[PDB]
């Protein structure tokens, strides 16, 4: 069914390879996850939650990665995922190009917000929003959310489990090992937006996160700084909602994805 290509990445959430669907030469990604590292299971048969979550967000909307198929092996699960070509993740993009212009960051952040709003609307919490988990369709200027391997079903009660990225985690998790989905998601969005406009994350140590003092190492507008400091409110209830973020003055007059490519990506 699939012609396997080179390894696109390896880590805690498995190994991911480049692939070709022999049927129509469709570009795909082949993700392998060891069953022994899957703590969360669900159904709709017994599959990892990642498969469950991915099928809930599966749609015609292109802000979230698409699950094409999956397979069960004796000791692993194999995910066949959408693969844009060419593509580059936000981490490598910022790593090679540095801090993004606010016009480009606005377009990107907007697309991320629309994707996470989609997940939440579908009952899914991603729980690992970051530059590494965002793909860029370089031709269409469209962003895609990837890696749902640390995500859970969205709920209104407290989460006592977390296995996402620590430097993107909120101060309520660091201290109390407790967080609520939406507020915690907004925090990671604040970390992400800072990362976009400054070229790196604001906090590296637990002590910095608890304190939540944001220092700008780059020239950033007052409105962007405001939105960032707002998302990074210590008290979760002082954090904006997704509506309040997208009605923020800095989020005004966003570029269409195709405009974003012709100006910034070509
Ligand atoms: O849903 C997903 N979870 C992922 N996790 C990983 C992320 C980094 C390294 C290894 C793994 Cl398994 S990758 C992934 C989807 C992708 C789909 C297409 C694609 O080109 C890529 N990519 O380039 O890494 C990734």
């Amino acid at each position: 069914q699939y012609q396997v290509g080179p390894l696109l990445g390896s880590g805690g959430f498995g190994s991911v390879y480049s692939g070709i669907r022999v049927s129509d030469n469709l570009p795909v990604a082949i993700k392998h996850v060891e069953k022994d590292r899957i703590s969360d299971w669900g159904e709709l048969t017994r599959v990892p939650m990642e498969v469950v979550l991915l099928k809930k967000v599966s749609s015609g909307f292109s802000g979230v990665i698409r699950l094409l198929d999956w397979f069960e092996r004796p000791d692993s699960f194999v995910l066949i995922l959408e693969r844009p070509e060419p593509v580059q993740d936000l981490f490598d993009f910022i790593t090679e190009r540095g801090a993004l212009q606010e016009e480009l960051a606005r377009s990107f952040f907007w697309q991320v917000l629309e994707a996470v709003r989609h997940c939440h609307n579908c009952g899914v919490l991603h729980r690992d929003i970051k530059d590494e988990n965002i793909l860029i369709d370089l031709n269409r200027g469209e962003l895609k959310l990837i890696d749902f391997g640390s995500g859970a079903l969205l709920k209104d009660t407290v989460y006592t489990d977390f296995d996402g990225t620590r430097v993107y985690s909120p101060p309520e998790w660091i201290r109390y090992h407790r967080y609520h989905g939406r507020s915690a998601a907004v925090w990671s969005l604040g970390i992400l937006l800072y990362d976009m406009v400054c070229g790196d994350i604001p906090f590296e140590h637990d002590e910095e996160i608890i304190r939540g003092q944001v220092f700008f190492r780059q020239r950033v507008s007052s409105e962007c700084q405001h939105l960032i400091r707002w998302c990074l409110a210590l008290r979760p209830s002082d954090r904006p909602t997704f509506e309040e973020i997208q009605n923020h003055p800095w989020m005004q007059d966003v570029l269409l994805p195709q405009e974003t490519a012709e100006i910034h990506l070509h």
